[PDB]
């Protein structure tokens, strides 16, 4: 269930930056970029549930790279 993993992961990063406390711990730009990216994958997840595992696996890598610069300061 790489789809479930991906969406939860994207939800998690999105929730973390958009968290009412972490919202002042991360910079607006990082918060924005990861949220937008999380929305990108999340809206894609909803569209490509039939994707292969590697599609999500790569999407995970993508999402990780967007949140990574933000998570490294969180």
């Amino acid at each position: 269930s790489a789809k479930n993993a991906l969406e939860s992961y994207a939800f998690n990063m999105k929730s973390a930056v958009e968290d009412e406390g972490l919202k002042g711990k991360i910079s607006e730009a990082d918060k924005k970029k990861v949220l937008d990216k999380c929305q990108e994958v999340i809206s894609w997840l909803d569209a490509n549930t039939l994707a292969e595992k590697d599609e999500f696996e790569h999407k995970r890598k993508e999402l990780e790279q967007v949140c990574n610069p933000i998570i490294s300061g969180l």
